[PDB]
């Protein structure tokens, strides 16, 4: 069935979000296949945003991404990857919808709260960067 | 700090409690310093369970926790491990005070949610159970 | 499995609170096999009292019970008609325990919010009372 | 004043969702006049899916919403109908907006979690379906 | 940086709905720099609503913004203004989507819970009109 | 009716609780008479605990609370003293009971989130120190 995968920034788990966020997907009838709480490495960060690598705020933006704990999870059900994304709401939380999960929590473009994949193929990616393929459990 | 261990048991992973309960512990000011969903083994289970060998039922017992897949974790606070036993409630969750999450929540003691360690050598033997040391975050 | 009887009283049709108590009793695994919304008549306030005919200001514990709409149901699980009364606290929401629907919601003894059968015989008396047979439902 | 039908679908019940929806309902500043759980006769499924009837999924429609027990109330306010069917969300809860009910809990489209009228015609038609007339209270 | 001034109305405070509100702008992540339940006085009601004077709706809406107490506080974040804007929803809640405040609290247009500011220029004149100047704490 | 004084301390402040305990009391019943957002002098801290002068920390008592921001508060309803005690619950937060303020949310008698009277003649004199007369409001 279709999976998708979502982080937990910094900003999230400092702030105390982790249960709010975690039963809103429950609420929603997503299953959790994998989850824990890890430090990312400066290089899995570089690795992850290589995207950015060129911008202005790339080293700020790994600076914050590896600034903390994060929460690393897969989420399965009909629709995963474009379910999550409208429930995390725009990228920047100034324009993400009342109900939405930065909408609710955020300011920040940067620490956003959260991270969910854009598109089938990069969470296939994102999954295989963070997890090993024995912290899938099923259910 | 201190630190205890939690477990979320099989029936509160599948019926949606988890971020009902992680909210819980991070209103209460917790921080959680490792967590996984994982599946225990029967010889896992077993072990975390040694003392309850030669007592009825044991087998049940095992099969309560080995049964679906469970969310593991490891809570830091000012007195966690008595503050997490209290927040848990009573073994029978119909003897468990109401506000507690066994009162709020289980349904009898085999299907009672969650455990939590009862004394600091009790959570000392199981973190090491179930997390190695890399698994831990300082934050 | 165990049934038992709970109104929601009007206070607490007036006051918003039926969602409230309803997700209290969801969460911990009871199962609602009958329910409606009702006014009860002098007649059957007068009956479900009866036992306190004699007592003082009998005809006021009538008129609270009379004055609006209530919820009526059926509540059926593992030790339901203990498991209810605790969580709906002692009749005084004042000497109720925090935690519990009474404690958390209730004014005084007359504006109390809910009621809850006190004995599995007073439940079997109960929902004969307020419902036919037919009402019941099998899941 | 407007009032409009809505049913919490089997789905609703049994995933123990009828207080997070009555309570939306009820924070809205909606009134219950009319409530109550019944389990819907296959007759009255197909009276009431009567539109769908030539679909290659009408027998799986009628097999769900009669598979349990479900919880149809009647609410009244200002702009009801309309009001009730924004707070609802679009048909597939893939396309409902976060925030809505469709939005926060269902996934499929065919299971989808609840059923509010279209129109004021249909809830007239619905209304009349469902209740006798005595099941109607003021307040 | 940026502030905005909010007021719940006297429908939101009789309601109860002071602590949801406030939870709302808490969990977004913005600061209250000043807050205190008040009772605006005809003259100060006219002076805010100055704009609506000529209108057939003036005294309706000086009455109910001066029947009961307000609570009217100052709020503190990046992009303040919009942002508690779009939090708050359109003026007339039946247009409010769900997830804002009047969206999900709201029905009627004049009795609509809660204000804020409408542009930063706004803000300033609502935060002198109802703060003295040593009413704004910094944290 | 009874009136009752409480204070959310600078950490309650400062940790996003103002909205979770303000709801706790109106879904009580309770109706705030007065309130605000202030900063507590020295002088001011010294006089709520004149009574704690002579014993050990007492200039640490006073740095808690004059250490940011509080919201000072005025309670009204039925046994308001009484219930607002027992819903704050025990000085200490690690033998509060779960269900309180306390328990649910403290961390340690010093980071303990919230003071409530405790008894009648305590609410007279911390409401007189607290606010003027004109602050009150009746409704």
């Amino acid at each position: 069935m279709e999976r998708t995968f979502v982080m937990i920034k910094p900003d999230g788990v400092q702030r105390g979000l982790i249960g709010e966020i975690i039963s809103r997907f429950e609420r929603k009838g997503l299953k959790i296949v994998a989850m824990k709480m890890m430090r990312i490495s400066r290089e899995m960060a570089e690795k992850h945003y290589a995207e950015h690598r060129e911008k202005p705020f790339f080293s700020a933006l790994v600076d914050y991404i590896t600034s903390g704990p994060v929460v690393a999870m897969v989420l399965e059900g009909k629709n995963a990857v474009e379910v999550v994304r409208k429930m995390v709401g725009a990228t920047n939380p100034k324009e993400a919808a009342p109900g939405t999960i930065r909408g609710d929590f955020g300011l920040d473009v940067g620490k956003n709260v959260i991270h969910a994949s854009d598109s089938p193929e990069s969470a296939e990616r994102e999954i295989s960067l963070f997890f090993k393929d024995e912290e899938l459990v099923e259910w």
